[PDB]
DNA sequence: GCAGTACTTAAAGTACTGCT
DNA sequence: GCAGTACTTAAAGTACTGCT
């Protein structure tokens, strides 16, 4: 499954479902700062205050076989091909690109040894180090590191948090509708923000970033 | 996918999306192995490759799955005797702690990553080995769709410790293989489901009433 | 892989390596179809897919798989009759040449691409419509193992003349499709065998000869 | 299924299983003109003559995956650094890809509308261009063109047929032994020869054999 | 009795919503 | 009753030798 990227009236859209709770764009309700997925079409939305608790969780990515054709590099290069995302905007990123020289991953993944026991069974933490970063326009930025499944080492996702408030129309007392998505106009500031949390995140993703915006200027 | 269950298990190993999944320890970590286009080791190196079976308790409601298939078919043929069970549902009776009151932490630390406040998430696991080789792992997960925790009991097998020997041979199609499962092991995994959680541990003391 | 067989057969569309694949025409060739990943069209461009069957005539010395089931199976329904059986019977009578008479050809020419001496391979085929739409293909190949030649006959069934209509929609798991075989077809499905090869021919004709 | 390349005593040699005759190694016999595969293991190769008919027959590649690690590539890369194959040699095989502007492909496939017809069945045929050259040390290099088969467009394969007379041990008057494999000491000239042919074949070959050519001087 | 060989798509697999 | 969603390996498949 994949977002609908558009350009519309000097923005770009992307349009995100909100009944597909198993993918990687999932619709969560934050219960005391943890986030909690929410059946769209069973519960109906809240009327109420309670709503900016809602938010779509979307985990993003940069790259697709090897190539820059996939969400957020198909929201740059439009951002870019419509002077949403200007040549200063690019020089700027990659001047920050090449002045970041620690990344996430370098925090690495550890199992830290406790003086805990549980009844005949050692107790270990696992130690996951997560990057988080909140913009003014209301959208959390994350970055988790987690193993890499089918090799050794680490590989790095990042997340976008999206208040329901932030995109059109209001849910707000009613119930998903069939197959309904959802209209979100990404602010510039947000898509900067994101490439930096790619840069940041490992020096593989960096390389990634930096050889697709200097192919684009 | 299901196996088949002196008590004697067959386990697929040929199914990596499954439960039950063959893992080798590389660089310290369980990685995937592709039993049918790489060849087993036949030198040392074939310690270093186990299944890893996330094991279940219950299954449809009633306790005729999996572990407490096993438990209950020990039970009977007086592999596991009525002390045994005392035991197990006094350890059960003395248990306060379990590892769901660990819980998932998001620590906050104070280094950021080019504006980025870096956090630090902790997650707990008990671990078990036992001398025959096998490793007990419980872990903590939150629970999916609703608020709270959600435990899971592993065990981690040696391909050593199965028959036939893969060693020098790539594994067949729908390949199974013999695993005698000890009796400690039983009772260990057991206790694993019994401290992973209160609600957990209310379902092993409600089993083991039974068959006591 | 098998086909289960107003004579209807069962075709499966989810197995592109099988007798039986889903084909599409692009730039005038057959090219598999990934029929899981890749909804078919609604527009004009579905008449472009169609069913490529290896259709054979025995199995197991036999006259009931695929085309010998379905021609007795018809001559039983009287929907063969038997004069429909002497007219095939008359036709093997009068046919001398076969396919495999053509054989391949590797025609010397006198061209050289950088001291490399070029030739040509000429395989023949035997190609007849239906007014229906179905295909029927007669194809030569060198008799793998042996000296000599080995014709295999293929039918090809638009994806318009089959049910469900899969149209702006991707296939389903095991999906099979229902295709009612229009008595012609079945009739110059045996022509084609005659005429693919004597031994094919003596073939036709003994099991014709054994309804009749 | 792979062959095994090595080098030993001044030359690049491969060792060919002769008892798998369902893989891209294969061992044949010609009668009249056509190449017909051999039961080794049943049949027991002839003690005379005719043992000249008999051949392997390999479909040799020179890429897989993207990378030049396997089969020609391999052998010419050990050629080269054992200086079997010299500059002057790589020099003079970038030259000739310098000039090579027509290929095989360039011939195409055909479907040729005939005159003819069996009792009311149209007749073609189907037209396929093959190259074919003969070296002084008996061995054949076959290019042939067919269709590619998920998608659009031709591909070329390289053949190279080697006596049974040009490989170690004589099979002569015995049946070949379980999962026996033949050693063969591949000359120069005839790897010489394989690249002009993948140089030839097409295109696409050819910058594959350029590329690497060039990497490794 | 079964693999070897070739090559690519479709299936297996876990678990809840959600779809038609 | 079944797909949607995620992701990767193992299975399906054709047909004869050949292997263990």
């Amino acid at each position: 499954m994949e977002a609908s990227v558009s350009f519309e009236n000097g923005k770009i859209v992307v349009r995100l479902p909100i009944t597909r709770p198993t993918s990687k764009i999932r619709v969560k309700k934050i219960e005391n700062g943890v986030g909690i997925p929410v059946s769209t079409r069973k519960k109906s939305f809240p009327s109420d205050e309670n709503l900016r608790d809602y938010y779509i969780e979307w985990q993003i990515s940069f790259a697709r076989d090897g190539k820059y054709d996939y969400e957020l590099s198909r929201m740059v290069r439009l951002a870019h091909e419509h002077g949403i995302l200007t040549y200063n905007d690019i020089y700027e990123l990659l001047k920050f690109a090449d002045d970041v020289k620690s990344y996430l991953e370098d925090k690495g993944i550890r199992r830290e040894s406790t003086n805990e026991e549980l009844y005949g069974f050692n107790i270990y933490e696992d130690v996951y180090p997560v990057a988080k970063k909140e913009l003014p326009s209301g959208e959390f930025i994350g970055i988790v590191l987690k193993h890499a499944q089918r090799a050794v080492g680490y590989q790095s996702m990042v997340y976008v948090c999206i208040p329901l408030t932030n995109v059109e129309p209001s849910l707000a007392g009613r119930v998903a509708r069939r197959n309904e998505v959802v209209k979100y106009e990404v602010p510039v500031d947000l898509m900067k923000e994101l490439l930096k949390a790619f840069i940041i995140a490992s020096e593989t993703h960096k390389n990634d970033i930096v050889k697709f915006l200097r192919s684009i200027i």
